[PDB]
């Protein structure tokens, strides 16, 4: 479990894992590993991820946030993830959106950087029962 009370906070991923972040802020640069990129602006209202689109990224507007935000990005498999965030917006409503794609990226090995969580927010990262601790480290 990487906690960085900093500002981002960097973990190595392993093949049937889960990424539990909640963090209350309008933008979180991500950076899954180096096979893979993804740039959560929900600042102006976009999420850019590179899972398969072809060739490059591909942007999809996003609801607009109002603070707490939760990002919870389960995998199991080579590249498959299931991003389910849930967070609240400024419409005064509830915001669930969900995303599953197989061939995405890595997985055994693949340090993400999730930078502008701020203070307060909290990584958990767990391969499904175990605890890879930086799964290099």
């Amino acid at each position: 479990k990487t906690e960085i009370h900093g500002d981002s906070t960097k973990a190595t991923l392993e093949e049937g894992q889960q990424l539990t972040l909640t963090f209350i802020s309008t933008k979180l640069d991500v950076a899954v590993g180096s096979c893979h990129s993804l740039v959560a602006n929900f600042l102006d209202g976009f999420l850019k991820f590179q899972t398969g689109s072809n060739s490059a990224f591909d942007v999809v507007e996003v609801e607009e946030p109002a603070g707490p935000a939760v990002l919870t990005i389960g995998l199991g498999h080579k590249g498959r993830l299931a991003v389910v965030l849930d967070y609240t917006r400024l419409n005064a409503a509830l915001g669930s959106a969900a995303y599953v794609v197989e061939d995405s990226g890595c997985s055994s090995s693949e340090e993400v950087s999730f930078q502008g969580v701020g203070s307060g927010a909290t990584l958990v990262v767990t391969t499904l029962g175990e605890s890879p601790t930086a799964v290099s480290a």
